């Protein structure tokens, strides 16, 4: 967990301009989080990047998760091996709002977070789930309660993250 250059917002929810792979091989971190999709289907994105980097051996499995217990839910997760990236890897499901899924569920997703004490994450139903980044920091904020480290791959939207909580 040897985080490093994250700028402090509150006592538990730290942010940096990163790219969560590049995090998760720098700071060996116990936790972490995936940005997936109900069927643990890695392909795109943060969680396309993320199995990349284990040479597929995430989405293998995944598959075998999935054969055995049946999809997630929107808001819900599950634990799986971390592979070379962590201890686990948290596997959480935020809601897509541009496939028409309850933006009430962020709050849900974000509550899975409170199970782990130290986890390396990405801003929860931004980028292609099309909610609103400004909205998914102040969600993750007012939900989280143990440590969370926020890499987000994007200056330009870090630093209107940055902006908005400091206002
Ligand atoms: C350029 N080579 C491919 C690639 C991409 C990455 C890569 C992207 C990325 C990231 N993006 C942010 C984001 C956050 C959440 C979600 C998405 C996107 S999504 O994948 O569109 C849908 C699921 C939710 C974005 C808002 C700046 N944040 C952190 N680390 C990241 N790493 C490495 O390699």
């Amino acid at each position: 967990n040897s985080f490093s250059g994250y700028l402090k917002l509150t006592d538990n929810v730290y942010i940096k301009n990163a790219d969560i792979v590049e995090e998760a091989k720098k700071v060996k971190p116990t936790v972490v989080v995936n940005a997936a999709n109900v069927y643990l289907k890695h392909g795109g994105g943060v969680a396309g990047a993320l199995n990349k980097a284990t040479n597929n051996a995430m989405q293998v499995e995944s598959d075998d998760y999935i054969a055995t217990n049946g999809p997630l839910k929107v808001g819900g997760s599950c634990v799986l091996s971390g592979h070379n990236l962590a201890k686990h890897c948290l596997h959480v499901v935020g809601p897509n709002v541009n496939k028409g899924e309850d933006i009430q569920l962020l709050k849900s997703a974000y509550e899975n977070f409170n199970q782990h004490e130290v986890l390396l994450a990405p801003l929860l139903s931004a980028g292609i789930f099309g909610a609103d980044p400004i909205h998914s920091l102040r969600v993750c904020v007012d939900t989280v309660r143990t440590n969370v480290y926020l890499a987000v791959f994007d200056k330009n939207l870090y630093d209107k993250l940055v902006s908005s909580f400091l206002e």
